[PDB]
C-alpha cells in the first residue's frame, strides 16, 4: 500500500532521528509536516483558546508559509523541553536536533556529544556561550581572540559584556596563522582566572587560515580555560571539521558553532552551538530566555530531509571540486594579469590574488575594482586594499580587512563555498578579466 | 491601467511609510513582496556569486516558502544597515519597522520615537536590551523588578549577567501591585549607581495588573536609573499603551518591549523594542552582532499589510468586546458554582475567578482541574494552587504561579488577548461548567 | 486526539458522500487532498511506469498546484469508470459527484436521480448532450430553440450537428416569454420524429426571462420528444430550480446542464449534467470519449467542503438580498434620469432599466455608454441598443442581443449573481450616475 | 538593472511568441504570471461586477492554485477571440498557442501553419475535428479507420456521430501495418463523397506501428478525402513527425491531433489540434462553443517556458536513449527466459517481448501476470493474450488488445515514453524477472 510506505521512511526518521541515505520524496515530507502541524494545538479541531499566547494568526499567506506551526520551539523556561501546547512542534524541535547531529558527525567531527539549532546567527550564538561561561567564571573579563577582520564574531564578545583581548597573526608565507606564544603570553599577563575563554576561528577570508586548534586545545587544557570555536562557515570543510575532531581529541573544546545559512544553503537567521560535554551544551540551552522562532529549524529539517545523506554528502564533494576548479581558473587569471594566486594551502575554501599591479598608483584603484566587480553582478569578491584603519565596538583595526597591520600587498578574495557552481567561477573569471583590463588602461593611458 | 492602480499603492506605502487605511489585496501584496526579492542580489539573472553567504538556497520549498528572501536582515557590523547585496531585504525591514513604529502610535504611544523588530522573542529581546545598558553603566550589578511569575522575563535578567531585585507586590484588595516604596528602598539600600535599570511589566495574569509606571518613571527620573517596561503582551491594549504614554510624558522610560506574535497574531520567536531617544534605541539595535533573520518582519509586514489601519483597529475593539463577553460569562458560571469573579479592575487583559470550593481538600483538586481542562482541549487557562514553591534560575518563588508568596486563595485564570472568538468563550465556559461538576462530585461522593 | 477529529470529519464525507454542514478547515481539506493524492500510482514511492501515459510532470510549480492529481478522471473507454492507475483521483471525481448532487438537491431540484461534472463549458456539455440524443433519435435533424442572444448555447446545436429552429420569444408587459403556440405549430410542420429535442433555457438576460418550463415539458411528454434545459446559471436559483423541480413534476426533462463557474465561484471551464433518468444520464457520460482534466472537479470540491452546505446556502440568501438592493438602487437612480426599471417579475437574477433618453439621436449612444462604463471598470453591464442585425452559425438575428426582433426600447442590463458584494453595486450606481450625465450634457450642449 | 533584465525576457517572449532557449528562473516565470493576471478585470482594484460571469471565486485556495486566472479562454462565440473582460488570460492563450506552434516544429513538423490548445483531451478533440467536417462534407456518414485497439480514439467517430469503418492490418513479421488496399477499395465501395474522413494512428502499441502517412496521404489527396491523424502521443518523437511532415509534403492531410499529458509532461485533460491549413484549422476552433478552461494552457506555457528549447531537446534526446536502454535490457530478460523481443523497428516508442512460455496452459497466466506487474507497482505494462471478443460503441473486436483478430502470439507490451528514467527499465526489469520466475514455477511444480 501506498501511504504505507510513506509511513515507513516517517517511522524510521522517528525511530532513530537519522538522516535517510537518500533523500524524501516532496511528497511524503508535505505529508510528515502536515501530520506535525495537527499535532499542535492551535491546529485542534476542538480547541478553544483562553490565554495570551494561542498560537492564533491572521494571515492565511502567514499561515500556510510556515505549514501552520505558529508556536515555535520550547517553553517559557526552557528552550530544550517539550511544549504541552505544541507537540508537533516539539517533535519537529526535537527530530531537527537529531538530524543535526548526524550532520555533524558525518562532516567530521565523529564524537560530538550534544548540540541544538538557536534561531540566532551565529554572533549572537557566540554571545549565548559568553553568557553562559559567565556565570561558571565570575571573576572572568577578558576574551583571547587571534585576529580575524570580521565584525559579527568580534562584536559577539563585546555584547556579551567582556573585553577582547585581540592576538595579531604571524605572517608565515602568504599566510596568516596562530600566534600560539602570543596567546600564552596573554594568558600568563592577565591570570588564567581572568581569562573567560579563548575564542578560535576556523573558517576564515583567506590569507588568513584556520586558527591550529590542536595547540590552542593544549593551552586550554593546561591553563583550565574554556575554548569555543567560531566555525561559522567551517561545517562544510572536512579539513576544517578535522581540525575541531582533533582539537577534542589531544586537549580542551567546550563548544564549537557554525551558521545554519552558510552550511545548509537556507536562509540567514540560525546557527547550530554543539559540543562534547552534554550538560555544558545543556547550560548553554538552558541560559536562553523565553521560546524561540522555529522558522530556521523547520528550514534545516526540509532540506536535510529533501537531500538525504547522499545530497548532503554530493554537496560537499562538489564543493572540493569547485575549490579545485576556481583555484586553476584564478591562477591562470592572476598568472596573465602578471600577478599570482596567494599560496594559502591551509584554507580549504578561501583564495586570493594580488592585485599589486593596481595598487600603489594612489588612485583607490583596488576599491575600485571592488565597486566594479560588484556593479558587473559579481557578489562575494573582497577587495583588500592596504592601510585601511577602522575602529569596531571600540577596537582600532589597522590594515583593517588583512586581519593584520601589515600585510605585504592588496589582494582579492574568491571562495568556493558549498552550493557554488561552474558558472559562478567562470562568470567570475570573464567579469574580473574584463574589470582588470579596464583599470590597467585607464592607469596606462 | 490595472498595474498603475498597484503601483499607487506601493508607492504611498514607499514614499510615507505608513500602514494603509484599508488592507491590501493579496494580489497587491504579493506583486509587491516579487518585485522586493528581485532587487535581492540572489535573486538577480546575471549574479555570480564567490563569497561564503551567497543566499544559495538547496530546497525550492524552502526558497518559494520565504519569497526567495534568503539574505536577512543587516549588514555583519549592524543590523540597521542598509544590505548592498540585498537591497530588497533592506527595504523590507525599513518598511516593516516604518509600519511597526505607526501601529505603536495607533495602539497609544503617540510620542514613540524609534523602534524595531527583532527576530528574537521578548526574553531575549530584553536580555539585548540590559546588554547595551551594561556599557552605560558599568559600575551597576542589579534589575530591581517587581514580581511576576513569568520564567522568560526573570531568566532574561539573569541571562544578561545580572542580579535581580525581587520586589514583592502589595495585596490591595484582590489586586496585586506595585510596591512602590519597596522599590525605592531597595533603591536606596543598593545606591542608584549599582541599579542596571528598573525592570516594570505591563500585561501579566491576573490577580497582578500592569506596574504603577507613571509612578516608576518618576523614580528612576529622579534617581537617574534606566527604566525598561516588559510590554510583552501590552501592545493590543489601550488601557497598558496610556500607561506607557503616561510614563513618558511625567518621567523616565528608556525602552519598551512587546512580542510579535501576542500582539499581532503571527508566529512566535519576533519581538519589537521602542523608545523614546532615538540615539539609545539606535545603541540597543547597534548592540546586535550580525545579520539576523527577516522572517518575523515578513511575517508582520505580510499581517500589517493585509489588515490596514482599519482591520487592526477593528481587532483591537473585538479584543474589548471579547474581554467584557469573556468576563460577564466567567461572572456568571462562576457565581453558578458559588465562586466569584475576582476584583481586578486595573487588568485590561486577564481575569481570574475563584477555585475555593475544590481547593483545601489535600487530593491537588486545582492543579487536577488544570489537567482536566488541558485533555478537554481548553489551552492558556491557569490554574494556580496555593503553596508552590520553584526555584527559578537562583531564585526561590514561594507561591509560584501566584505573583506572592500568601495570596488568599486558589484561582483560575483565562484571558481575552487579540483574536479571540466567541466560540473561545463558549466552549471554555462549556467545558469548565462540565469539569467543575465533575470534580465536586468526586469530592461530595 | 488531533488526528482522529480530522479522520472523523473524512470518513464522514466518505461513507455517505454528502457536504458536510460547516465548512472544513483548511488543515482538514489539505490533509484530505494529499491523502487522495497518494492514492495515485504516479505518486507511490515504489512504481516504476513503462506506459505512455504515466502521470509523469516536468514542473514542479505545476505538479504542486494541482495537489498532484495527474491522472485526471475516467478510464479510456469511460469517464464515469474508477481508474485503477489513479484510485485517489477515481476517489476524489465520485465524492465530487456526490457532494454535487447533494447541492442540486439544496438548490431546489430535490428529484434530481444522476449528475456528473464534465470538464468543459455549458455549450460543449449541451453539446455532449445533443451528440448522445443523435443515437437516440437517428431520423431527428433539428432542435427547436426558444429564443435567447447567446452565442455558446446557440452554437452548442450547430457544432452538434443539428439544425436550430429558433423560435421567437412573446412580449408580455415588459417581459420576452417562451411562445408555446409557436412551439407547437414547429413541432406539428416538422414532424416530432424529426425533433431531436427541444432546447429551453431558465436563467437569462433581462428582459427575456425563464422559459414556460412546465408547459414545455407537458409538451415534450405528450409528443414524445426530449427536453433539454440549459440552466448554465440557474442553479444559484431557487426560483429557476422550482421550475426545473415542477417541470419533472407535470411532464418531460431529460437533462439540465449548469455552469460551475457561473454557479460556484471556480474558474471557468467546467459544467453539471444532471437528470431525472438515471440510465439516460449515464449514457450521456458513456459518450464522452477518452480521460478528462479533473481540474474542475478538484475546484468545486475544494469549494464545496470549505463552504459546507451552511456556507452555500448563506451565499445564496445573500444573492436574494443582493437582487433586492440592485433593483432598489437601480430604479432610483433609473427614475432620478427619467428613465424606468422594466418590469421583468420572472427574471429572479437580472434586471434592465431603459436608456429612452440617449437613445434615437442617432450618435450611437447606448453602444458609447457601454463602452464608457467598461472603461470606468463596470464589468458586466450591457448597453443593449435596438437594430443589432448579426449572423451567428448561419442564423440571422435581427434586433440581436435583445432576444426579439422589435424590443420596444433600448436598456442597460445588470444582475445580482451569486458573491455580489455591496461595493459591486455602489460603486456600479456611482459610475453609471456619472456616465448618464456626461452623455447627456454632451446630447444637451 | 535587476528588473530590467527580467523585462527583457518577458518582452523576448512577447515580440516573437517562441520559446526562449535556455528555460526561465522560476522568479521571471512567476513575475510573468502575476503580471499577466492583474491584466485581467476580476483582478482590478477598482473593478465592481454586475453580470452572471465576473471571475469570482470562493475559496482562497482556488485562486491562488490558479494565479488568479479565473475568466479562461475565448469569447462567448469564438474560443480563438481576445477576451476584453480577461486581457491577461487573452495574452496568455495567444502566447501559449505560438510556443506550442514553435514546439511543433522544433518535434519536427516544420511546416506546420496553425495550431491551438484545446482543453480537452485527444479523444474528443478528434471529435471535435470530425463535428467540423460534418459542415464541409454533409453527405459523408463513414470513418475509415486503420484498426488500433484504443477506446478513445475509437469512441471520438460514434460520439461525433459517425460510422467507423474499421480497416483491419496485415501482419508483415512481427509488425501490423496499413492495408492500403483495404483501405482503397472501402473508399470505391462506400464513394468519396460518403467518406467524412480518414483516420489515421501514429504512435500505438506495438506489434501495431505508425500507419503508413504518406501513401494514406496520396490517397486521401487523390480521391478528395480529408485526412485526420491521430497523433496522440507521436510529437515526442521525431520518427513520428517526419512521418506527419513527409505526408504532408507529398499528399493531404487536413490535421493532427497530439496530447497534452503525454508529450509534455502535464495533467490529462489538454490536446492540440494542428494543421497546415490555417482557415481550416481556425474553422475547428470557431467550431467550438463558449468559453473554455485555460487550465491546460497554463501548464504547458509553465512547462514550456521552464524548460526552455534546451531543455524539452534534452527530453526529446534522453526518451530516444531510454528506448534503447529499454530494447537492450528487455531482449536480455526476454531472451533469458527463452522469449524474444517481437521485431518492431518502425515503432520508434513502443515494445513487446512475446510470453509463448506461460501462454497455452488454459489458466489464463498471461492476463495473470499483468494483475502480478501491477500489484508490484509497475503501471503501463500490458499483457496481452490471445482471443479477446470485446465489443465497444457498437463494433465487435475479435483479438481485442492485440489489433488483429489472429496475432500469432500473447506478448507484454513496455514503452519508453518522456520522462522515462533509467530506474522505471530497472525496477521493471527486476519485477518481471521475479513475475516470470513464479508463473513458471506454478506451471511446473
Ligand atoms: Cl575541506
Ligand atoms: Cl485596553
Ligand atoms: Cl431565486
Ligand atoms: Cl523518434
Amino acid at each position: 500500500e501506498a501511504r504505507r510506505a510513506h509511513e515507513h521512511l516517517i517511522r524510521l526518521l522517528l525511530e532513530q532521528g537519522k538522516c535517510p541515505e537518500d533523500g524524501w520524496d516532496e511528497s511524503t515530507l508535505e505529508l510528515f509536516l502536515h501530520e506535525l502541524a495537527v499535532m499542535d494545538s492551535n491546529n485542534f479541531l476542538g480547541n478553544c483558546g483562553v490565554g495570551e499566547r494561542e498560537g492564533r494568526v491572521a494571515s492565511a499567506l502567514v499561515a500556510r508559509r510556515h505549514y501552520r506551526f505558529i508556536h515555535g520551539i520550547g517553553r517559557s523556561g526552557d528552550i530544550s523541553a517539550v511544549q504541552p501546547k505544541a507537540a508537533g512542534s516539539s517533535l519537529l524541535n526535537k527530530i531537527t536536533n537529531s538530524l543535526v547531529l548526524n550532520v555533524i558527525k558525518l562532516a567530521g567531527v565523529h564524537s560530538v556529544a550534544s548540540c541544538f539549532v538557536v534561531p540566532m546567527a551565529t554572533g549572537m550564538s557566540l554571545t549565548l556561550c559568553f553568557l553562559t561561561l559567565r556565570h561558571k567564571r565570575p571573576k572572568a573579563k577578558y576574551i583571547i581572540w587571534p585576529r580575524i577582520d570580521q565584525k559579527s564574531c568580534f562584536k559577539s564578545m563585546v555584547t556579551a559584556g567582556f573585553e577582547p583581548v585581540v592576538i595579531e597573526n604571524v605572517l608565515e608565507g602568504d599566510e596568516l596563522r596562530t600566534d600560539l606564544k602570543a596567546v600564552e603570553a596573554k594568558i600568563q599577563e592577565l591570570g588564567p582566572e581572568h581569562i573567560l575563554c579563548l575564542h578560535s576561528t576556523t573558517a576564515c577570508f583567506a590569507p588568513r587560515v584556520p586558527d591550529r586548534l590542536e595547540e590552542l586545545a593544549v593551552i586550554c587544557a593546561n591553563y583550565d580555560i574554556p575554548h569555543v570555536v567560531n566555525n561559522a562557515y567551517g561545517l562544510q570543510s572536512s579539513k576544517c571539521m578535522h581540525l575541531i575532531q582533533q582539537g577534542a581529541r589531544v586537549g580542551r573544546i567546550d563548544a564549537f558553532v557554525q551558521s545554519l545559512d552558510k552550511n545548509f544553503m537556507v536562509p540567514v537567521g540560525g546557527a547550530i552551538i554543539a559540543g562534547f560535554n552534554e550538560p555544558f551544551i545543556q547550560d548553554i540551552s538552558k541560559m536562553y530566555p523565553g521560546r524561540a522562532s522555529a522558522s530556521p529549524s523547520l528550514d534545516v529539517l526540509i532540506t536535510l530531509l529533501s537531500l538525504g545523506c547522499s545530497g548532503y554528502r554530493k554537496l560537499l564533494k562538489e564543493r572540493k571540486e569547485m575549490f579545485v576548479y576556481l583555484s586553476t581558473q584564478l591562477k591562470k587569471l592572476a598568472e596573465a594579469h602578471n600577478e599570482r594566486l596567494l599560496q594559502t594551502p591551509h584554507n580549504p575554501i578561501s583564495l586570493a590574488m594580488t592585485l599589486k599591479t593596481i595598487d600603489g598608483h594612489h588612485d583607490k584603484a583596488v576599491t575600485q575594482l571592488g565597486s566594479m566587480l560588484f556593479t558587473r553582478q559579481v557578489s562575494g569578491a573582497r577587495a583588500v586594499p592596504l592601510g585601511n584603519v577602522q575602529t569596531v565596538s571600540g577596537h582600532t583595526f589597522r590594515g583593517f580587512m588583512s586581519h593584520a597591520d601589515n600585510y605585504p600587498c592588496a589582494y582579492l578574495n574568491a571562495a568556493a563555498a558549498i552550493g557554488m557552481k561552474m558558472q559562478d567561477v567562470d562568470l567570475f573569471i570573464k567579469r574580473l578579466d574584463k574589470c582588470l583590463n579596464i583599470v590597467r588602461k585607464e592607469q596606462t593611458r
